[PDB]
């Protein structure tokens, strides 16, 4: 189990995994957050504190906003919406710590921590302030991995915001705070040839939104290993006749994320680049250990964070105590991370139904409410098992299980 406390908002404080905590810098008053697994952490609120950008959850001018954009400013607003978000998102977890990919997957994330690569001077070993919350009480600070927390203004944005040297990009790592709700899901449309369609579908079947945060999961354990694939390196769409009428751009990232054949459009050259591109990153990291001879602070002993680091990376180490990276260790990583973690992969362990590319168009976004067991459960997701919804996937199909789905935009056209 990998959530043990079943948690609920009102409970009260504690210090220690029920507190009000404040991001390092950051303007924020401390909001109420929740430990649920170590190095993992819920703020059920609306993200207005990671970006100074991004304070208000009112629209931007409508010329400024994108097709598939959906604004609420009373979303999470309750204490109810909250409990629910927190045990929403607390049942997700365990969906996806209950299959083999997953339970891989968040032991990959929670090892992940950020490297400890803040001191100015090589002989020392020394945190990055920003990988940490501030746990009020005097307070008193914590390295941490992943938070969850609310989106923004634009609810159906689940971005991933850190503080950073280019930390998701460079080997080290940084705490990721994803911008996630388990109370709204995507639709979209079971032939592919109207799926990746933007005139046509309304968006029969429902994302489960397990395979949701899933993705979002995969993204931050590319950012927690510092290997994220720069943006702006995009696979400008040449097989989708509206995406290059529209223009769109992808990111190898997404592509990346997604695998199986959206995989196949990064080429095997540029992928040979960025491989060799991270090695080098953790090649440094171990060249960096090599120099520490002494630890800052009082929360580890220097040969404790030493050998997290080796556990992190794969290092390998000599009979001296010194770190090196091994060819074949680093391959077999990169490409767990990066091959075996995808939201693909996980499609065939939760056997639902799901987009079959990222190259797709959306056609909806619903509001759905996966907290009651009669709606939504951690082994069968909506295809409840024994019910007329657990054949054919009828749990997600929209128009069978029309009370789990309230439609509330719709994308096809826009
Ligand atoms: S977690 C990295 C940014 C995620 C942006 C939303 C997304 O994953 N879309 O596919
Ligand atoms: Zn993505």
């Amino acid at each position: 189990q990998f959530v043990n406390k079943q948690f609920n908002y009102k409970d009260p404080v504690n210090g220690v995994d029920i507190a009000y905590i404040k991001i390092p810098n950051v303007q924020m008053q401390p909001v109420k957050a929740f430990k649920i697994h170590n190095k993992i952490w819920v703020i059920p609120e609306r993200d207005t504190f990671t970006n100074p950008e991004e304070g208000d959850l009112n629209p931007p001018p409508e010329a400024k906003q994108v097709p598939v954009s959906y604004y609420d400013s009373t979303y999470l607003s309750t204490d109810n919406e909250k409990d629910n978000y927190l045990k929403g998102v607390t049942k997700l977890f365990e969906r996806i710590y209950s299959t083999d990919l997953g339970r891989m997957l968040l032991t990959s994330i929670v090892r992940g921590i950020p490297f400890w690569g803040g001191s100015t001077i090589d002989t020392e070993l020394k945190v990055i302030d920003t990988n940490c919350i501030n746990v009020i009480q005097s307070y008193r600070s914590e390295e941490l991995n992943l938070v969850i927390i609310g989106p923004s203004a634009d609810i159906i944005q689940f971005e991933c915001k850190s503080f950073g040297l280019n930390l998701t990009r460079n080997g080290y790592g940084s705490t990721q705070y994803i911008r996630f709700s388990p109370d709204f899901t995507f639709g979209f449309e079971e032939s592919l040839e109207v799926d990746t369609n933007p005139l046509l579908g309304a968006g029969k079947f429902a994302t489960d939104p397990a395979v949701t945060l899933a993705h979002e999961l995969i993204h931050a354990g590319h950012r927690l290993y510092g290997i994220a694939i720069n943006p702006n390196r995009v696979f400008k769409v040449n097989t989708n006749a509206y995406y290059e009428m529209s223009g769109l751009e992808v990111s190898f990232e997404e592509l990346r994320t997604f695998g199986g054949h959206d995989a196949k459009f990064i080429d095997s050259l540029q992928e040979n680049e960025f491989r060799l591109y991270y090695y080098n990153k953790f090649k440094d990291i171990a060249s960096t250990l090599n120099k520490a001879k002494s630890i800052v602070g009082t929360t580890a002993s220097l040969q404790y964070m030493k050998n997290v680091f080796k556990e992190k990376y794969l290092l390998s180490e000599d009979t001296s105590g010194k770190f090196s990276v091994d060819k074949l260790k680093f391959d077999k990583l990169y490409k767990m991370l990066t091959e075996i973690y995808t939201e693909d992969n996980f499609v065939k362990f939760f056997k639902v139904l799901n987009r079959k590319t990222y190259l797709n168009f959306d056609k909806a976004v619903f509001k759905i409410n996966i907290v009651p067991k009669v709606n939504y459960t951690i082994y069968d997701g909506f295809n409840l098992r024994n019910t007329n919804l657990a054949a054919n996937f009828n749990g997600q199909n929209t128009e069978i299980n029309n009370m789990n789905f309230t439609k509330l935009k719709n994308f096809t056209g826009l």
